[PDB]
């Protein structure tokens, strides 16, 4: 992994849990990170210290990318601030609350599907030509990860069914991606957490317990970096304690 | 499927393809089936003549269920016409053209979801207290069942990608349906065509051609009766002359 | 499914269960069959007259197909006495036993491939010029169906695990044989059983009760049907009232 | 990985290719590796040198685990060599020549199972204890890894189809092991290579080549180290260039 060194890495939703565990982890590694927060409450200072301290470097920018705009605003303003982009981490997504099918509004529909599709959708497609030129310049890959999700295969918890939808939209549009991009030298991976921190819930996971977000991010590092992951796209890494086996 | 006579089945964009040949074959057993028509022309009076002739009956809808007004809409009027539903067939959806990752706006964006997403999602919404109410009264199930496709699970071509990616959606919330509507003896289960009608995705089926929409029907059929497939929901039956063998 | 009337149809291990159901569902639409018991004890009298008082015929042999001699002694009577075959269904198998991975040996390993691999795979193989043939004269096509498992996909029970590995290893040898026979028109399907006859299994099915022989027997008819099927190989129906949904 | 430091890992098909190429891999962060060959000429101090002068040690042993006496055989060596395993890696495998269906003889199905199935149910049962022992004493995870193939999924190519589906009998016995193993704190995961070193086969991968074996290492390091994968167990990580997007 000493190639992260000084490779810049915007990652979505990145202010808090596995995206800011993985912004620390790619940190180790000198990469440069963007960091991206949507709404919750935050402390730049205190996040970008720990990137600095880890060994890193990066920034703090805030959008609420449910919005095609927003998206376009972040990509914007990582592209200015450290000129270019090697590595995509669509990080960003979540729940946006529970409902039952019957109780399903558009409202809802849209908020989920903004949250968890389009944000993947325009974050990725605005940062395709500035991926492409990096791995242009570099001659390797430069790298998309998506952070996807067991409901992505088992269809998620009773009224998280748009959501667990939502998650195999995006498993299945990066192997269309796969085939679009992969001549640009790009590569697309997936990271599928299960549960990360309800004790019937562990009785399901082989392993007892819930995962830590430290125990995610190497997963990250690992589809991030192109002397591990080069020959590598199309995939997703399912990182469960063994709830799920695909 | 001595079962079907008299069974109450909406079919979405059964107007013509896949759907007007499945409507046909229900209709054999003397099935009456809603049929349904977004923006294609179409001859009522022809098509609803062959359900009659095959020995069934019907009537036939106009619905842009691209929006979920339009998607009410549908329920309603077979609901009024027929007083109930034991099978939603989600069929409606397609390409609704080609874009390059690139060139994909909000409004590509949410014209192949809306027909491929938000159209499954209402329809099967609304239909559900109906679903509900005639499993009650039969005391077996009823059934939904949507068209996938082979690029739920593989991508799609060129420029499908967000059509490729809605279908996976559909084929997870299928799952999360099994979840929520199991209790409410509600069945769920997909049909996946491959490739339905140039000379080399012949090359990559084994059985060296396109299927034609009477070879898809059958499938629907099966997915249809409780007496065939009663102890199955779940699941996906992929329809495509081993173009995948997943 | 009136094309299977007089389709000779030869069923491993349809002395009972599963493969019995079968049979006797086949016969109702006029089919041939050949039935065949390993070690059970059973009532050729008895099972014959149901296929016949069902509307079929048919003959049934005896044969420890665990050894490749005994399966070439099955196919071969089959053929003497309906002189050919228009499709096969491996349905032999099943636990022989359960054994922790510490104590199994080469002969418990021996013992459960011998019955699930070795079996289809001989099976299989002695039946293919003939399938071949039936197909060359009806001009359509014929047919393996092979009995698949739940435990194919993940794992099985403890104690189970080579068992469960044998299903996997037909899951995927049929998508070969897709690949060296769809040229000869010969058809290749699976339909994977969850749990079929605890009352902790039945918190793990969506359904809430084991499947009944009865609730299996029509996905075979579908798989074994020109007319239902003939654009349908390489393919699994998992049958298991919601218990995986892949 | 600075955790493989002094790790102990007894890697199967070693002297040449993938196994070669990991055992290096892993010897760069200083790990102890038993090698092993089966008949393939080879050069043991040269081997040896390879991973000292990476910066690791190990051993070279020789074995025809097709049968399982060599299989206890081999794990004994390595464990009086070193006082242990915490890692195994069953890497042992291969074609064994190709057969079309109706040329198979029990010799041939027996050499390939001897060769894929049983090598590593023997290999891996053998070891049980050992990792057992190991993860109890570090309090962390012991860990297999297993060698398996694209051909697991899509069933490989024609005169393959024994070899495919005993990596579909080893991708699945892996989610068995997850079953019984998980409370000793042992994982399980396999590396599913796709092709790796005509130009018709390169047109079906993404990226247009095949892969080398030096791109294939880094999963398995990855696998190997809890710090990195100790959430993760009943997995599969394909390594294809694109070749299948599971």
């Amino acid at each position: 992994f000493s190639d992260l060194k000084g490779k810049r890495i915007l990652i979505t939703g990145s202010s808090q849990g596995i995206g800011m565990a993985t912004a620390i982890e790619l940190a180790r590694y000198g990469a440069v990170v963007g960091l991206h927060g949507r709404k919750a409450p935050a402390d730049p200072a205190l996040l970008l210290g720990k990137l600095r301290e880890a060994g890193g470097d990066g920034a703090f920018f805030r959008a609420d990318i449910t919005k095609t705009a927003e998206c376009q605003r972040l990509v914007s303003a990582f592209v200015e601030r450290f000129d270019g982009i090697d590595v995509l981490i669509n990080n960003a997504g979540g729940l946006a609350g529970r409902s039952n099918l019957e109780n399903i509004d558009d409202a809802f529909y849209d908020r989920v599907m903004d949250l968890n599709g389009r944000s993947v959708l325009m974050m990725t497609k605005f940062a395709i030509p500035h991926l492409r030129a990096s791995a242009k310049a570099s001659g390797t890959t430069s790298a998309v990860i998506s952070t996807g999700s067991i409901a992505a295969r088992e269809g998620g918890g009773i009224g998280a069914g748009v959501y667990a939808a939502s998650k195999a939209w995006l498993h299945d549009i990066h192997r269309n991606w796969v085939k679009e991009f992969t001549k640009d030298s790009i590569r697309f991976n997936i990271v599928a957490p299960g549960t990360v921190d309800k004790t019937r819930i562990a009785n399901s996971i082989p392993m007892g317990r819930f995962g830590t977000v430290q125990e995610l991010a190497p997963a990250y590092v690992f589809f991030a970096s192109h002397a591990a992951s080069g020959y590598i796209t199309g995939q997703i890494l399912d990182v469960n304690g063994g709830q799920i086996c695909p």
